């Protein structure tokens, strides 16, 4: 199968939890993008399936498998589909806006596509240096 892990350093934000954030309230989205896309996207690292039940009785199993990696996103897509990847990485991408450690999950939404849009650019240049979006 494919996989693209996109990496967040759960080490790096303590205090930002990307489970939380990306399946905490918002886990149907996960669910959508397999069932749509065909790409299961795992939250891997720890705290996937960090439900009390399971670590008692799916323990050993890819939750816990993958828990002792470090937090990241990854869509899992089990197929050769270069259509399907393309599909799970426009779904992962919005992802990407929510693995961010921002507090809300918005208002880089306006700012991304008007700004973000083009950084580094004639009207600034030196901005390529040093861009908030790297």
């Amino acid at each position: 199968q494919l996989q693209e892990k996109l990496y967040v350093p759960v080490k790096e934000y303590p205090d930002f939890n990307f489970v939380g954030r990306i399946l905490g309230p918002r886990g149907l989205t996960a669910k959508q993008l397999e069932a749509e896309t065909g790409c299961k996207i795992m939250v891997r690292g720890k705290g996937s399936m960090r439900d009390k039940k399971k670590e008692e009785q799916n323990r050993g199993k890819p939750n816990w498998e993958h828990l002792n990696e470090d937090l990241h996103v990854l869509i899992t897509v089990e197929d050769a589909q270069n259509r399907a990847e393309l599909k799970l990485k426009r779904a992962v991408e919005e992802v990407k806006k929510l693995l961010v450690p921002a507090a809300e999950g918005e208002d880089s939404l306006k700012k991304m596509k008007l700004m973000e849009l083009a950084i580094l650019n004639g009207t600034y240049r030196d901005a390529n240096l040093k861009s908030p979006a790297l």
